[PDB]
């Protein structure tokens, strides 16, 4: 997967088509408020009809080619492969899937509450590969992009997070696997994989509130920097209030036993 | 917190077993060098006529014990049952040694999507299940958990999508829960097993699409068996040396100790 060779500029995603899910709150909606910005068409997703009405409001005053929101709980594989295809029919074409949403979830130990692992796999990893085997066909026709939003919770463990972890490595691993897929297949749909440190949306910090003292990113920048990695087909971005945590948490190695693994066969 | 002295088959005599996916490759090879060592075994797996022969070995290599309870991890009243069976029927639980995994052969992804479901139920959800059902007796035991992954368990590989997420699903899961244990003081051990290329039956088919050296399951089954009896966190096991030393990630422990404190 090559990244594109040059610096960012608002206009790459003026006139393009772009999903975000999970955009009523949080870095989602941010991420619907900058493409607005830049004259993208725009689909927003989530369960809350009301929320999801107030940023369509707002990412039309603020210059979006055109937007329109969609509610639905990924729950439902069904809901989330129709959405894609009525996405695809309100915009005319997909250049770019930013999937994002994720289940509700809190810092509990895990008192084997299965079930809330089963839901952690369903709405944040199985949903995802449905929306995107859904995507795929129009995103080959663009030549488009692909953004996983993922965490560091994703990248190395902690506790008090074990199904979210669970889920959010497992769309490492698929959406890893499949970026190799689709350059030995030569498909031109690139993959980002967003790996975030603490962000100030509202939902987190109600969740690790007096759990634990720690900075936060701002969520506009922190959408801001998913959208361009995204636009410059960059195969992994960082985002944490910390450069010692950005340039940490990269394994270098990984990368290359991968590669040399390609060169092998 | 793990064991500083070498491991000794000793540490296994009658220790109570249950070794999952076992009528076949590595799972049969644990079964068999846990009977050799004098423990008490419970297998498991779909086929109930090889889990058989697994059992009638086990007795003829000096099981102290050896049963079979065959059933589907697809399903999760099996699976929660299956340990309550089991514990019942030994007296209780030392490790439980998790290894089944769905039948998975090399291929693109192709909205396969059925395989991907199937994939994250069995070989990853199915765990979680098994540990929850087995986790008041390993408490009881001071036992340990041994959870069997692979090099695609760590880093990416073409042709198996739905696999690699589910092994990169039980990394998660399982070290975030092993943190979780460090400081509820729970002491029941958690282990990590990267398995890279082993000449078992399955697998030597799945690939030779692809020609590399294997591992022998022989050989495998006991580096897991031991890994877990000591306590180890995590397991590497690959032919080549290259592999076992470059697969490790040292930057991720040390991030993981400066994040804790
Ligand atoms: N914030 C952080 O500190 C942080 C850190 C690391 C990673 N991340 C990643 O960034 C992403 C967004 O995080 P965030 O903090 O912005 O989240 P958030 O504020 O809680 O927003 C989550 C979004 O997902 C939607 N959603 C919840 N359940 C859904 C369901 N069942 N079906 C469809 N949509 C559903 C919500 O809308 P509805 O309620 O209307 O359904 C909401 O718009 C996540 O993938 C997360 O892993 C965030
Ligand atoms: N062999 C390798 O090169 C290799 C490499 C890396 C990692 N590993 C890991 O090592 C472990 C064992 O590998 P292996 O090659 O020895 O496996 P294997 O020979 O294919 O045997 C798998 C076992 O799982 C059982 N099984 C299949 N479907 C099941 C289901 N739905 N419910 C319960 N049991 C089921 C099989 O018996 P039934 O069909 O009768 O149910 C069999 O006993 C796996 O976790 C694998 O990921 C192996
Ligand atoms: C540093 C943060 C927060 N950690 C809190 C933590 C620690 N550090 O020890 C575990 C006590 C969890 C790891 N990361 S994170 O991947 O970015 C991350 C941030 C927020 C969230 C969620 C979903 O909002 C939350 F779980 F809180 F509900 C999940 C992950
Ligand atoms: C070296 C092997 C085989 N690789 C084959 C590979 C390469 N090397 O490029 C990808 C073409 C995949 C990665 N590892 S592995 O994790 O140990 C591993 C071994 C066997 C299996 C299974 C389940 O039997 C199989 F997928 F084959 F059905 C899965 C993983």
């Amino acid at each position: 997967q090559q990244p594109l060779n040059e610096e960012f500029r608002p206009e790459m995603l003026q006139g393009k088509k772009v999903i975000v899910t999970g955009a009523s709150k949080g870095i989602g909606r941010e991420m619907a408020y900058h493409l607005a910005k830049m004259g993208a068409h725009v689909v927003v997703t989530a369960r809350s009809k009301e929320t999801l009405q107030k940023v369509v409001s707002h990412c039309l005053e603020l210059g979006a080619a055109s937007a329109h929101y969609i509610a639905g709980t990924m729950e439902d594989m069904t809901f989330a492969e129709q959405f894609v295809a009525q996405a695809g029919k309100l915009m005319g074409g997909l250049d770019m899937l930013i999937l994002n949403h994720i289940t509700n979830t809190s810092l509990n130990l895990f008192h084997d509450d299965i079930h809330h692992v089963r839901k952690s796999m369903e709405v944040n990893f199985l949903s995802y590969v449905v929306l995107t085997v859904a995507a795929l066909p129009m995103l080959k026709q663009s030549n488009g992009s692909i953004v996983v939003v993922s965490s560091l919770a994703g990248k190395v463990a902690y506790p008090m997070v074990a199904a979210y972890s669970a889920s959010k490595f497992a769309l490492d691993g698929f959406f890893s696997s499949i970026r190799k897929e689709y350059s030995v297949s030569r498909v031109n749909v690139s993959i980002t994989l967003c790996v975030l440190g603490l962000i100030d949306t509202e939902t987190a910090m109600k969740a690790v509130s007096g759990i634990v003292h720690m900075q936060a990113a701002p969520k506009e920048e922190c959408a801001l920097e998913i959208i361009k990695g995204g636009a410059l087909r960059q195969e992994e971005v960082y985002y944490d209030s910390s450069l010692w945590t950005t340039l940490l948490i990269r394994n270098p190695s990984r990368k290359i036993l991968e590669f040399l693994y390609s060169t092998s066969y």
